[PDB]
């Protein structure tokens, strides 16, 4: 594999045609989801030269601990429907890389099992029916040791999928949701879950700027700039559009990741140009373990540190911190 | 169906084909048809998070009168073209899903037989070749109960339908005028239909700004920001596109509403975004009308209800009081 | 015909291909041809409503007299190329429709012939190797009644035309120059030619803003804003997208023309939105020349002066002038 | 041959296709390769008309020479991948079209025989593994007589070619680095090269206007604003579209050339509008020697100084300095 794209075309040969509509769908006409490449496929590097590469690093540290890359494995739900070790593949792979993995609310392995893989797992939060079990999700994560809670806030209720509609697409019954045995979050939410632990909040899918400046005002340790992959609102702008307005407001007042659509090191570059602290890739992860497990997702943390690592250097960066002060130019 | 482009599909296998171009066709070179969709195509919306949605409402309420929906169905002549009950198949579907609908002068049913159906109807006026014949329609549709006149103001002639000339299209024997046993309108032709009724008058079909303020002028209740579904001037600018400065302009004087190329509710949401009160929808109302009578125009509406709840939810407002304040950005 | 469209498919049919070719053809890649057509595809009217339109006229007073529409036929060299009554039927046509007709000095009738027929004719200079034989047929154009002398002031020499190159095209034994038993121009030839006729001068071929201040200040009574339909510079700006601009800084001080592209009444409507004066109109009245001889190019002018009349009505022009106090946006 | 774009499909019949690859591939996606040409088409030149040409000249003085155009044939390195003769064929083309050469560190001739062929050989220097050996090569070029060091600045290592991963390229035993029996340039490297030489020194590969600054307080006699012909950062900026900003910048400090995608002579003039001193052309040249050997770069060269000669012509410009004063106007 020399690119993502090779990925893909795997994972679409092995995985069920219903399984992979799942996994590549938007919601409504799938325009936010195309958008998400056309924004970044816009966005041109302004490289400088001749600069000090003597040692170059992609590491960074965020939420108290380094990470190989400025990347971390995005939640995406049921990973057994894409290989039989699902959550596990990945985590292992993902913490032999030196990344973090975001164990999901839904996940298909329970998340002290993932956490028990070690590595900087964090947790993501969706929102249930009532506060108490809500906060009891997150004490479980805190006692298994994740270093995060990624509250998705752009869920109050799962966006129209489609594909998923025309196929009629279910779990199967070998896939559950193994941390059991949902309702619309709100600011009062976000604040019941920040005075229930220490690990820093991060809240996933946050695209107005006023509502990056109210979550820092709300103790946010940090938002991911997302439309959800166009899961979502099917119309709702890219991430990639709003991050630098976003990163300009914040002033350093918490972390801020980007999403969607990121499919190459000169992807995680261009989002660094434009102020991202991260970025978090989702479906590619699901298309290497589709198509070759831990092995495959080892391949594809090995693929990405190598493309950081050379566009990082192309565009005379010895760190991430460097990245960020490249400008960008627009392009057709 | 889940999306209206379903009931396209639908509408052309059972048409004959020159009424599907009667239906579908622009004047011209169909551009200002085209640029329609293309616009609303690059509004993105900038969704908001984390809000209070335990009473979503998708009400309105407008000319006096609650609506289901931020939504009317837009005049169309001659609907026995596309199903043999016509009118009153699709008037009573929109009385059930509790929206707005408008009475053609060209209707093929008589004005009084689709008003006697219920609901809400409007009245649309195509000005005569006489102040008193113009003036007997909307006495007519006042004593039918019809509560608004949408004063078409954009057709001092029909446009060039170059489908139509191509086709030899002409109505067949069994579909007729039925109000029945034209002139340019101007300001005097608004000020008439005024002085002569209490009902709120809509100018139909405007797009210049300074028309805009002049129709608040007039004593207008409404506009409808529409190049007529490119079927007039091929090249005139879409609603869609001036309907920001319109609603700056007009400054709360006049209901502001949009058509042209609606076809989901997350274009109501763009529209609404944008600053519309409301929407007319056409073309796929007569494509539900055609795949499936009085059922498919209820199919269509509940559809595009839940669109519209789905969209708002998703970006994060309990009304369409709201989704007005939501901000855009254009994409590509 | 219905639309402009249909006579270029009729006129492919007919002629050789070389000739056609000679006919279609611009310069190097193509792109100013090519770009012609994207500028006014760009551009979109707002119309304005309910204006009285009882006396709609499409008329214009310019260089003294009156034309049933704000257009020329532009010069096209060597007519007998098209159909073998060349430049004749063209004229004939013109002087019915009230259209003026541009002579060439590299007709292939001569241009006392064409004159005789009528009309509001034209003559197009080419500058020849010296300027007593320039002035000659200047003062032949005066003497036989020409109207205006068009000086074209883009061919310092002919363009490369690729597929001239690749056919080996030249003109048939047939058809020869017979004005005739040439140069680059320069300001100083205006001068001699403004100081040897009282007839209007008219320089075809301006973009720059600069050279059309310069052109009143030389006592040109007319400019035509124009790439020369893409044959001449590859990579020269469209007319339309300068026609603005030149407007403002005339000020009134001479008619200001455009040309290139325009093939349909919509784009006339676009053009003197923009603020032309009039427009020329070429290859389309030698795709109707081609199609059906003199008749086809009535055919063509009387479906131009519908497709204007239509579009200035639905517009709200009674007059040009009012189009010209259009206006305009730009879409995608 | 009409167009350089003759000279393409020729080489791709007669090269081996991972040569062929070799030649025409970028780096990453091949994003910035498409958008270098994708820049240019953009890009419309606003000509200007009635000039004297009496004595158009295409030629400038650089770094103290004349040069027949504002032209020179980039730094490629293994000409003899293309022909037999390599780059000996290229040399004495260009030397008898009065177009300088650069002659390559990793040429498969050496420097010395390259130079004896004469015209105007200039330098590509790649720093290499120490200060000493790279010093030895600006020597040797310089005692050769080249007349400048044209520094590639952007090649820290190579870009990621994935045409040449796929294809498991590698050079033919028949082809080696001819001037041998490498390592990350810094601003250190730049000053050591300016101590040891008379020679101008050429910095190519700038894109950032603070580097282009830098280069001029550095004492480099010139720059390329080049991305490498997109075969290094994948998503950097193209040259094209920074040329202006660095123009403005530069005041006059020093040279700026450009290059990646120059395909005509009205690509030139593009060029040399937005400010540029002269261009670099790569690919093309490399087409036409693997075409046709000496005689095909010798055709292309003629072809290049005519469609030069005739857009500066058709622009109004006598000379290259009057060409760098047109102005240009973006389209789409
Ligand atoms: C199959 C799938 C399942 C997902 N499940 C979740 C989820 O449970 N929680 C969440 O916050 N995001 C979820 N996401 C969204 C991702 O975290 C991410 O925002 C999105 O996929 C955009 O990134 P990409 O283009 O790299 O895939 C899911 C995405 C996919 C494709
Ligand atoms: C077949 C057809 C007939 C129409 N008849 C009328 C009419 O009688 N009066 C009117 O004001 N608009 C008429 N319209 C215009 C519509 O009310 C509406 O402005 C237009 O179709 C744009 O909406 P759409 O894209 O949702 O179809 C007609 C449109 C169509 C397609
Ligand atoms: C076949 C042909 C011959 C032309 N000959 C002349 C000419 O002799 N003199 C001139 O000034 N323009 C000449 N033109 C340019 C036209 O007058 C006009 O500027 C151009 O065709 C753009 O208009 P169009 O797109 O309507 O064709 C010629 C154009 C064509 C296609
Ligand atoms: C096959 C090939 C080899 C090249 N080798 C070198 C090189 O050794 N040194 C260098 O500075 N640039 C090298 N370049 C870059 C060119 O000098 C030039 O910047 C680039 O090709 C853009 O120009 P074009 O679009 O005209 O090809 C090479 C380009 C190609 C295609
Ligand atoms: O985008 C997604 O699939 C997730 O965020 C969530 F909405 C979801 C989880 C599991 C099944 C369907 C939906
Ligand atoms: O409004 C802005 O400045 C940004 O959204 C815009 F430039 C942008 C478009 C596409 C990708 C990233 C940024
Ligand atoms: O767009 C339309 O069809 C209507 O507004 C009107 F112009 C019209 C009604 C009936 C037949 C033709 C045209
Ligand atoms: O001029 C403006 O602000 C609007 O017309 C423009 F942004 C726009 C383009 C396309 C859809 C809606 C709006
Ligand atoms: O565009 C054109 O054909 C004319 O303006 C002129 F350049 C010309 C006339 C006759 C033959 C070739 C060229
Ligand atoms: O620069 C400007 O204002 C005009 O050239 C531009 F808007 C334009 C683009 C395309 C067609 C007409 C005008
Ligand atoms: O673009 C290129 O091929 C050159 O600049 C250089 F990177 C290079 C030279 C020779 C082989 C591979 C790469
Ligand atoms: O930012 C600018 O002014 C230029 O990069 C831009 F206009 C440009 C786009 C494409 C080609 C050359 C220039």
């Amino acid at each position: 594999y020399v690119s993502l794209a090779d990925l893909e075309r795997a994972a679409r040969d092995v995985l069920p045609g219903e399984i992979f509509d799942f996994l590549a769908g938007g919601s409504g006409t799938e325009a936010s989801l195309v958008a998400n490449r056309t924004a970044l496929e816009r966005v041109f590097v302004i490289p400088r030269m001749l600069r000090d590469l003597t040692d170059v690093t992609t590491e960074i540290d965020i939420f108290g601990r380094r990470a190989a890359l400025p990347m971390a494995v995005a939640p995406v739900a049921y990973q057994r429907l894409f290989h039989p070790e699902g959550e596990l593949a990945v985590a292992r792979a993902a913490r032999d890389a030196g990344v973090p993995y975001t164990i999901c609310t839904l996940s298909s392995v329970s998340l002290e099992e993932i956490a028990a893989v070690g590595g900087r797992p964090w947790f993501q939060l969706f929102w249930l029916r009532d506060e108490k079990r809500s906060l009891d999700l997150v004490r479980r994560a805190e006692d298994a040791g994740c270093e995060a809670i990624v509250f998705t806030v752009d869920v109050p209720w799962m966006g129209r999928r489609l594909r998923d509609m025309r196929n009629g697409f279910a779990l199967p019954e070998w896939v559950t949701a193994a941390n059991f045995d949902f309702a619309p979050a709100t600011w009062e939410s976000v604040e019941a879950v920040r005075a229930h632990t220490d690990l820093p909040v991060v809240l996933k899918g946050i695209l107005a700027v006023e509502d990056a400046r109210r979550a820092v005002d709300a103790g946010a340790g940090g938002i991911v700039v997302s439309n959800h992959g166009g899961r979502q609102l099917d119309g709702a702008v890219p991430g990639i559009e709003m991050l630098g307005e976003i990163v300009a407001a914040v002033s350093g007042g918490c972390e801020v990741l980007v999403d969607g659509g990121i499919r190459s090191g000169g992807d995680v570059l261009k989002a660094t140009a434009l102020g991202a602290s991260a970025v978090l890739v989702g479906r590619p992860v699901m298309w290497a373990l589709a198509a070759a497990g831990q092995d495959g997702v080892r391949q594809l943390l090995e693929l990405l540190a190598e493309e950081v690592r050379d566009a990082m250097g192309l565009a005379g960066c010895e760190s991430v911190g460097a990245a960020r002060r490249l400008n960008t130019k627009l392009g057709v």
